């Protein structure tokens, strides 16, 4: 068997309920341990040891879990075969694409939540980390990047997002589609990801403590440029818009965007819309006013990219080149 | 043939690049009286007349258009037959429900624009326009709120979104599916909405010069508590919450929104989940701090609900009922 | 509470398994006391009471039972509040059409099955069962029609159809969309089908023994015209066409359907295509071969109604209109 | 500029009606002179070769269809930079499947057509055309295998289907979605297909003149075993199954199938069922009565492979083999 950690950080799949019949639960009770403990089944496909990162609902995650995952795996690389990350599955796909970026252990990095409490009536938890373990230890995963495992599904992180708010088929590939599907302890990969990941990025937070400041604004029918300007009157290093359509800005905002943009701040344009591509050459003129368009990357995921691309530089051309590579 | 008045607000639908090929376009540029010349079989299936509202692109659409529209509508109900509205698709999801909620008139009021620009080659406006006029006129397209029509389907103002950037099948409606599809100049209508709409609300904005002050923030690891900051210090009357899953908030972003429901601002929590409910008895107890729900709305339809609810009652407790049946 | 009648005839729900991470399984095994008593929670939603009806695999389903089960609700209505039919999944979409069509009783009627064995890692089936009581047990489920009950969605009898071959979520409604979502046990009802259902069909079937004999031909390239000569030749009643498109059929195949058609044989053009409507007026002069368009009505469920369209009729305009209608 | 050829074999893309606004027309009667003709915007990005090779519609493909067409592929192949082929959408799936295992060049081979007729309102075939050159003349398209191009999207040979009647944006890669989005002329590729195609597969069909016979049958409820022995007693050298749920059969076809499989006809168990793989290792033990499992291939698509594979081998097993590679 190969030898597989598991790094927990909360989530529902941790969470506990107040009975079978009930969806209002408490995020993360419970430790590594007797997640394990409560699916036997894994010792017939790995040697399975867990570590306690942290023990919180994805919504509240934040830089500092992110840096100490990412220093986490890229230490322990070669004392294990792959790991798999326990997580709530709020955050999970902002998460799963900074690890995609920041990670150099090519081998299977995998991350798995739950959408049912553990105590809840056909909870998905248990056979989810089964799932996840597996694709794991299967070796046909290296390489790809960092995975998101869930209903029988093996997901890129750049590309996969949370599509319904309760449903356990939530996760998607909503551009690409999947990497591969699981039945019966076996994955048919079809795919990969050709966006660069893990070791064939630049990116390097081994030594960092905090990273750049970026927020995001939406747009919207009336939209206020209020939140735009606190987040320049802090100084914040970026600025990610979710437009509306094509990236497309309300006047108001687009204002208060154009002049931070020029004056020291990085702005990406991302859209609301949850499918496609956030392009050049349409309503806005890039070059004039120092935008990056964002490609299909998505409000958090653009931020995700955005942080680290400041990390090294703060040209928006050189922005622009980075979200046509990762 | 029945009398059909389109008003024209702007869009792509009025669009037109310096190229058939290229996408780089400007909208809200060819009158209303161009678009319909463009479509002459128009001509065999209702008599025209055209109106122009105002000439945009609707990332600027503002709620002096909203107010202007419904008046219009309600004002001219009884000297038409039915109307069309042509408009841009960034923020059509938004007037679309905003009308559904303030348009008393009964009969057919249908939505329609293009995500290609008229000069472009395989223009989807043109066939668009057509559809929309054909719903108007059908006498079985009464009664069942106000209508977006777009790639052969009639979809509710409720629920319809644009679900993609570029794709001229973007428009979907993604939780409850459409009314109805259009073949050969005819619909078969499977579906009615069951919400109250249009002459069934308690909205009436035939007197009203300004609506309440909603603004949108969105939620993400790490996420800043100053756009929403901002929004309280400049005393709005409501705050959309962009929550992350279940309608979940960033910790930071739930203290301040806290905050302001106890000093009398309205807070929605809604989701950035494209698809399904922000419920109640999840992991937020909304009756503890005062908020509210969204249901299957989304950020940018919540705010809608959310400022007519604002003309009625400022309880939390009222706004909830009418987020349960509008 | 409510007296909920259970209505068992086997299925993945009733059919144990070896090992609970191997895909392997028997079909239609378990009895109905047994799901009944594993779910305890149904005690406090329902008083429960089960019949065994069959118990076999789904894939085995045929008339008889169908003419069983309506003649049984038909019965015994009356005593009881609302049935559950606990029924393998790979034909429910068929049986729940048929129902839909001959129950005569508007109280609830719910179908359900299990995507995965009872006996293995979260197990569908528990859940699956407690929701469809829990639909049966509302009295706003009522003069919806049959309905379908999986993956925490209500789906009507006429639209709903397997989407996926493993995936917990197959069932959708995919060209109208489901009529309400579950969550902690309650029901949000936005939607009821507009075709007509149950007590409002002119269909009886209460002393039929049989049905007319309809089968299913396919179309591709090259296709063989062998099987639809063997149907005719064994005097089918009726048969449908999965043609190809919008319900177009390889030459050969159309040839002999025509022959068929003027010697007394019902024909009704359907598609291979999984949504989207088989329309009139596109490539086929129907009214040229005296041939049916199923509209959104897919092979399997095109052939439902035109069995029982028989029971009435031979003429192919007044079977259209039947196909209009219902 | 890169010389294209384009081969046309008819399809809606050629086709036309009495009016724009009618749905009625009829199909393949528009020559590649007057289809190239149409698109003037066409000389700005190759030099364009039109070449007709028949003029029907594909619900009337056959193998000597395709082998014309590999054929012509193969031996003109030194003579241009790439092939569009305008085809029907009805059987695309199937031609472009078979094409993407016989074509031996490397080049771009792009298969286009129409959704709707040129004489539509709002005709898709002259964009999609356009854009069908652009893949074909751009020279990170080589190596892909083959591939459909409508509505913006590459798709690949293997995987694309059909998914809707009427829509514009029918078709999709179901499971494993597309290569790449086209916007502004240019494509961003982040796909391509894992299973082996063109140059590198065992089949040459350079001398062939005659394909294997192979046919398919439907399972339903009750369904009927005649289409099945029409085909054995034709002494068909293979029969696909489409089943139900996970290629699970009627009782009475799995009979005759069982018959036709140790008796030497091959019998590929696919499914009904839009999406997903049919297994091994599920209910039925493809080995003991010596079942090929298609995978993620559908009946048509099934077919394609099958016909190709009988070819190479009549071994149930190495038959299973071939789909698991191609
Ligand atoms: N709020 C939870 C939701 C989940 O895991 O399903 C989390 O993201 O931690
Ligand atoms: N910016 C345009 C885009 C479109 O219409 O497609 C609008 O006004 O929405
Ligand atoms: N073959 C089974 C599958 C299931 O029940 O899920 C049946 O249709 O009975
Ligand atoms: N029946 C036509 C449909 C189309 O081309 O759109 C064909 O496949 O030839």
């Amino acid at each position: 068997l190969p030898n597989i950690t598991i790094l927990a950080t909360g989530g529902t799949i941790a969470g506990g309920g107040d009975s079978a019949t009930k969806s209002n639960y408490t995020v993360g009770k419970v430790g590594v341990e007797n997640l394990v403990n409560a699916v036997p089944q894994l010792k017939d496909i790995a040697n399975v040891k867990g570590e306690q990162v942290v023990n919180i609902g994805s919504q509240d995650m934040n830089d500092n879990v992110w840096l100490t995952l990412a220093k986490k795996i890229n230490t322990d690389c070669d004392k294990t075969d792959g790991f798999v990350i326990t997580h709530g599955t709020d955050t999970m796909e902002e998460t799963a694409y900074f690890l995609d970026l920041t990670v150099k252990c090519d081998k299977p990095v995998v991350m798995v939540g739950a959408m049912r409490p553990s105590t809840s009536m056909s909870a998905d938890g248990p056979f989810n980390l089964y799932n996840a373990v597996v694709t794991a230890a299967d070796k046909a995963s290296a390489n790809r990047g960092v995975l998101v495992v869930m209903n029988d599904t093996v997901l890129d992180g750049r590309d996969v997002t949370k599509t319904n708010t309760t449903d356990v088929a939530t996760f998607k590939s909503v551009n690409y589609g999947p990497l591969g599907y699981i039945h019966n302890g076996k994955i048919d990969y079809q795919r990969t990801p050709a966006r660069k990941h893990t070791s064939d990025t630049p990116f390097d937070v081994s030594k960092l403590n905090e990273l750049p400041k970026v927020g995001i604004v939406y747009n919207y029918a009336n939209a206020s440029d209020l939140p735009a300007k606190a987040l320049v009157d802090a100084g914040y290093d970026g600025i990610v818009s979710a437009g509306v359509g094509n990236g497309n800005l309300y006047k108001s905002v687009f204002d208060t965007l154009a002049t931070a943009a020029k004056t020291g701040t990085a702005v990406v344009r991302s859209s609301r819309v949850p499918t496609g591509a956030t392009t050049q050459d349409a309503e806005v003129d890039d070059a004039k006013y120092g935008f990056v368009a964002s490609g299909t990357l998505n409000p958090q995921k653009a931020r995700v990219l955005l942080q680290l691309a400041l990390t090294q530089t703060k040209d928006p051309q050189q922005i622009q080149q980075i979200f046509n590579q990762y």
